[PDB]
RNA sequence: AGUCUUGGAGGUAGAGCACUGAUUGGACUAGGGGCCCCUACCGGGUUACCGAAUUCAGUCAAACUCCGAAUGCCAAUGACU
């Protein structure tokens, strides 16, 4: 089942660890778009940075 | 590296008096210097003090703990980079 995640906020002016999961996601530029697999662990990565994040189910 | 699951040390935010104090509301007031009388007599009790207790709280604890989080730390398995 997969889903779209797009970066929505800058990470200018971000502590560290939301950087590390915005980059690790695949994200490098704003407005920028991908897709991966639904499960428990990209439901947790979502989870913890959600403020910058807008998730749209294909 | 980031995330998920499982395991593990810890005594703080809170709360509480089980322990230590703080103490006071005050008790508990012995028993004494002393007070009524002293003591011409020791003291009967206050003791107007000490302070042995003890009294039931109330709180109180940046150097109190029967109790105890959220997060952070340390290792193990899938994804993701």
């Amino acid at each position: 089942a997969k889903l779209e995640i797009t970066l929505k906020r800058s990470v200018i002016g971000r502590p560290e660890d939301q950087r590390v999961t915005v980059r690790t996601l695949g994200l490098k530029k704003t407005n920028q778009t991908v897709v991966h697999e639904d499960n428990a662990a990209i439901r947790g990565m979502i989870n913890k940075v959600s403020h910058l994040v807008s998730v749209k189910e294909q």
